[PDB]
């Protein structure tokens, strides 16, 4: 990728600055010029690409400088001496290995790489591996443990004894109860093969990889230790020495991991506090090898928490020096923005959103951009970037590179990491391909294929297009500010998949209903994850698929919260707070990306905002749109009144006629024959549009269909479902 | 109703150990006790029938008829203390969320000296809030009603008589005053001479959730109600408002919630007791999503639920007990009753002494299932089944038609919650010889006790001798009770277990014994328990699977035992690394045959498969009319499953109706595996060593002891488990 880059902010308003770290791996500087995004779908059956230049309010040339991007989670302890004494130096770990057939992964390490001079105990289908620097003039002593190690949880250690001139690597298996426990060893004689460490031969001590950086362990570390003595004799052949069996002289560091869960850092238990920080950000609060069962909340029990997983493909924090920084005029008017980068003939985007000042709004709408959900979305890679979709990419001038072709900026939540766990971290500190103008993520054979950030840009031409104002805020700022950033406004409006949330964005969307406000539901498949973030790892999303429901992948017992915040993760309904108790409607179907036409209740022009219906002729409507033919389909929201529907809801409109392809949402169902309801899982394949009032003085508009806003430029803008949407507008806005 | 039932208060007895008997009898004269042992239960005609061995010459006995109550209905008794008030006034209120007002009056509090005519009763109904006042020995009582249109919600309710301003009070108030419509309603009336001061004599029991004058059960949770005998825009009074000498009570549920004891916090320490065991360790107002485990947060838990079907421990007295002589063999009996044409029996099981066994293989009564499954009302007992059960000569009596026995963990409440315990101090009218499930168009109908007779009827007939013990055996006695027997044997249907149970099994694996899993869905939902209330079983559903309801969010530890409820997949125990292979489809009581691997004669333990010609085998019995049906069990490698497993057979050919296991689904087109849903509809029978010196043996199929006895025992299946007792026996 010729050029790419992301920002430390995706919103700012007024006086506030984005910072763009930018890596260019041309010679010739690059070119930056603020654009505003106006529809990002280059579909020729559609509107197409639609910016604003704005070179004139921001432009610049700038240095290019090609920056790397190194996945790999392991943590640092640095600023400490070599280890090791005259007497030796012994090393070692409880280690579950979780894909050992990757190649060497190393346990941990420490090598200054001039004077080759250190250690390292490494793992792999071989067994367990000890290399020792030799000096400058040799090459390594190697020294190997053979053994079939599978995924279980096994003690591994290597120890110098010089005074029996012996070298030993050894690995037990922890559970001596399964019918074959391993044990094996081999010991070497030392034959003035080592050499007690000089001060000049210091370097960082990695718990997770190896620095000449490389070998990225694939499991649970738990409880690594050093010490340069030999074990306090004490009173089964051999056992594997853990840091208990040392005097707290001879310890040189022993890390408790359980100790700041919630935190990057590994503490040292020694009087050395010799801490460490982890990169990349492993996976915390997880099981280590004392979890029993009867604890299954890290906060009230860290001890059955103490063990860190690491993988080799984790992602946080590029740490890409920033190339120019943005300041937001006063005079700007809120909206969706970029950064058009160009240099060679190569071009990217780099988004963010220009808020406006709270309580004192610019327009009498807001939409929210739902980043929370572009975020755990970020660089999924779909494995579906094949001939005929690179093809269409280049005769539709499409953004030009896809995940798949590029692994080095990492994963989505909705992947699997190399050895098959979830991931749980998404990070935004890195170039986030998906959410670039122009990128398509479906072969779509009756649209565009476009999701999240770039579909959502079919709502926003729509309402530019028909001469309404806007404002735009994030999911960040309704995690910083609160519904009283919302309540200035007649009407805030979703996005296409407002999938993702905290319950303070929640809680903003609730209050801002209870301040008399209106909402306007415009998607599919709402409010249904819980995200996870702390103010301490700036730019992370953390997400657990706890208990059930459409999932990629599924948490382990035991390790339903999160890590970064503490909370209980998962579905929403996991923690009493289901999508129809905001928006009347609920996820319900899922299908793939294709759509169907919607048929009206005629009993609805009757009751209370059924005159949102005038000027649609009927009985159906909506059969076309730019995501996948048809303004009800993907992922489809109906009512319950038994997960939380109001009394008061009037159903507009039916979905009907989706393809057999379309299923019923997991998370409804208690057998599959029976929904929650008891009613038979066939009257979940539905999207249902509603209307109601909150009874604080506002209403509510719920489509429940992610491609509901594909269809609103179909025929010039002039449709059935413009109509509706135009309606809803005009009436939320007396 | 019923002429004769009854139950034990246990249901297994070692040499020298005793059963107690209660029985309720409708009848003017003295019923017969005889002792059986059952040998077949099920009485389809086109199977062996009913069966018994007759041992009256062990035990016989005539006993009078008494006719004993079953009163459902969940309260707590305050007892012992004296009549409220004083020449003040009073006030009493609550917390409380009402989950069926339109099921009459419910009542939140009450004291009533029935006779004297004196006491209070606070009630709620679709009507409002009622206060009934106690008006001396020639008077209708005082009713003061305060009208309200009550929801599903959290509300505090009171009534106050205040004699210095000459007012009665009776208000209710929303918790969460941010709704849109908050309710605040009252009603004031003159005292006008209409209550005074108690008198001693006047003292009576203080109810909370039910009324004695014992009527108007509460359905819903109460949470923190308390009694003041002094005073302290209005607002409900609550029990911080008070003097510590103005409080004549204040409860907080959120103290001893593993417990049926009910703790006042003041000074005057009037404490109560729980009857017909209500739910415990639910949310309560202060719950925010923060805590989910009442061990840690039990403020968020200080609430109970009541139903007004509870039913626990029925307190019957014993009409006759017996203790095991060292002469009876370990095996399956009952206590044959008898009365004025009328039979029921009692069944209880005589457990071999701890390590002495008395025959080479151990049968495993899954009585943890049994309890979880008894008096399951499901709806079915239509005109056709009755029909049936007449022609059989089978038990005449289906939960579905006498409620008065209580519900299942299968049934909902009366207020739509999920049944979370289960009681065996009550009649279990689906635990008895001859009762029919389902009415089944190709066999029986029959289930657990009735079912697992099948097998206990084969092992007779082919020579096998076997001891028996159940789950709660193992559960006092663990693996080592197990160690002895060369095989241990399950029932069809082994669903429901502890951690105790499932490592009795586990340490007897490793022990070096064989096991024979012969059902399908076992080890598959947790059960809690506890030695403080002894004869409960409890249930929490969480997280997903294939469930009849959906525990709550944040109720997911059991009251009993606080432990982490529901499937102990989420529990980190799969079946597959119990047996090889693990719950995975589910259809209607239907069965079809297995289809032999003939890769596995070659592999180790395909002699299992001698004398089966195949490649077919199965497509009859008793349970459906084919061997693999109902609920079937297959393998999964990421589940657990041993990589030596060898797949003996694969059923097919099972209808459209059936489908796949919810907990082993990511999504409607993709399992945890990431394999198709249609790859789970399979029975497979494996067999695999253990490493410990033993094997196992595991059908995966609830119906495959079903056609046991097809064909005078003559028949593949029959021939099958024959080959796998022959081999485990050396």
């Amino acid at each position: 990728i010729t050029i790419t880059g992301y920002s430390d902010v995706l919103s700012a308003g007024p006086g506030e600055t984005v910072e763009f770290k930018v890596s260019s791996k041309s010679p010739h500087p690059f070119t930056a010029e603020l654009v505003r995004v106006i529809h990002a779908d280059p579909n020729p059956a559609g509107p197409g690409m639609r910016f604003e230049p704005l070179g004139q309010v921001f432009s610049g040339t700038f240095a290019s400088f090609d920056k790397p991007l190194l996945p790999g989670s392991f943590a640092r302890v640095s600023g400490v001496p070599a280890a090791g004494s005259a007497a030796g130096l012994v090393a070692g770990a409880r280690i579950r290995p979780t894909a050992l057939a990757r190649g060497d992964q190393c346990v941990m390490s420490q090598w200054n790489t001039a004077r080759h001079a250190g250690f390292a105990l490494l793992v792999s289908e071989r067994g367990l591996e000890l290399r020792l620097g030799a000096g400058t003039g040799e090459p390594p002593v190697c020294v190997l443990c053979a053994a079939r190690l599978e995924v279980r949880w096994y003690d591994v250690w290597f120890a110098i004894d010089t005074a029996s001139n012996r070298i030993e690597v050894g690995v037990t298996e922890v559970d001596g109860s399964v019918a074959a426990p391993v044990r094996h060893r081999t010991l070497q004689m030392l034959d003035a093969r080592w050499r007690a460490p000089h001060s000049d031969d210091a370097a960082d001590l990695l718990i997770g990889a190896l620095e000449d950086r490389r070998a990225h362990f694939n499991g649970q570390i738990e409880a690594p230790f050093v010490a340069d003595a030999l074990p306090s004799p004490a009173t089964v052949e051999y056992a594997a020495p853990r840091a208990s069996d040392f005097s707290t002289d001879a310890l040189y560091a022993a890390w408790d991991f359980a100790r700041g869960i919630d935190t990057l850092k590994i503490a040292d238990t020694t009087p050395h506090a010799r801490h460490g920080t982890l990169q990349n950000l492993p996976t915390r609060a997880v099981r280590s090898s004392a979890w029993n069962g009867r604890e299954r909340c890290w906060r009230t029990a860290p001890a059955h928490y103490a063990a860190i997983h690491f993988h080799d493909d984790d992602l946080h924090d590029a740490g890409w020096s920033t190339d120019f920084a943005f300041t937001v005029p006063a005079t700007l008017k809120s909206g969706a923005y970029a950064m058009r980068l160009s240099v060679d003939g190569a071009t990217d985007y780099l988004p963010f959103y220009v808020r406006p000042e709270l309580g004192r709004p610019g327009a009498p709408l807001v939409f929210v951009a739902a980043t929370y959900t572009y975020q755990a979305y970020a660089n999924y890679a779909r494995g579906n970037f094949d001939a005929a979709l690179r093809d269409k990419v280049g005769r539709w001038g499409a953004y030009p590179h896809n995940p798949d072709d590029h692994p080095e900026v990492g994963l989505a939540t909705y992947n699997l990491h190399s050895d098959g766990s979830g991931v749980m971290f998404s990070s935004r500190l890195r170039p986030m391909l998906t959410m670039r103008p122009g990128f398509l993520t479906f072969d779509d054979s009756r649209g565009s294929g476009c999701r999240h950030y770039i579909a959502d840009s079919h709502l926003l031409d729509w309402l530019e297009h028909e001469g309404f104002s806007f404002d735009v805020v994030t999911d960040d700022d309704l995690e910083r500010f609160g519904a009283a950033l919302l309540e200035p406004y007649a009407a805030v409006l979703t996005g296409t998949h407002p999938e993702y949330h905290t319950a303070a964005t929640l809680d903003a969307l609730a209050g801002y209903k209870r301040s008399g406000g209106n909402l306007a539901y415009l998607g599919g498949n709402g409010f249904y994850w819980r995200v996870g973030r702390s103010e301490r790892v700036p730019g992370a999303l953390e997400v657990r698929r706890t208990e059930g429901g459409v999932r990629a992948w599924a948490a382990e017992a035991g390790e339903y919260f999160h890590a970064l915040d503490g909370e209980y993760g998962g579905l929403w309904r996991s923690s009493a707070r289901t999508p129809q108790q905001l928006v009347g409607v609920g996820f319900s179907s899922q299908g793939p990306f294709e759509g169907s036409h919607y048929r009206v209740l005629d009993a609805a022009r009757s009751q209370p905002g059924g005159s949102l219906l005038k000027d649609i002729a009927g009985p159906l409507f909506g059969g076309y749109g730019l995501s996948g033919g048809g303004a009800a389909g993907f992922e489809l929201d109906s009512t319950e009144a038994a997960d939380g529907t109001p009394a008061n809801v009037i159903i507009l409109a039916r979905s009907e006629s989706h393809s057999a392809a379309f299923g019923p949402a997991l998370d409804a169902l208690l057998s599959h024959t029976a929904t929650r309801a008891r009613k038979t899982p066939d009257t979940l394949i539905r999207s249902e549009i509603v209307y109601y009032e909150t009874g604080y003085g506002g209403a509510v508009f719920s489509v429940g269909s992610i491609t509901f806003c594909g269809a609103l430029s179909h025929n010039d803008y002039r449709n059935d479902v413009s109509t509706l949407l135009r309606n809803v507008l005009i009436r939320f806005s007396r």
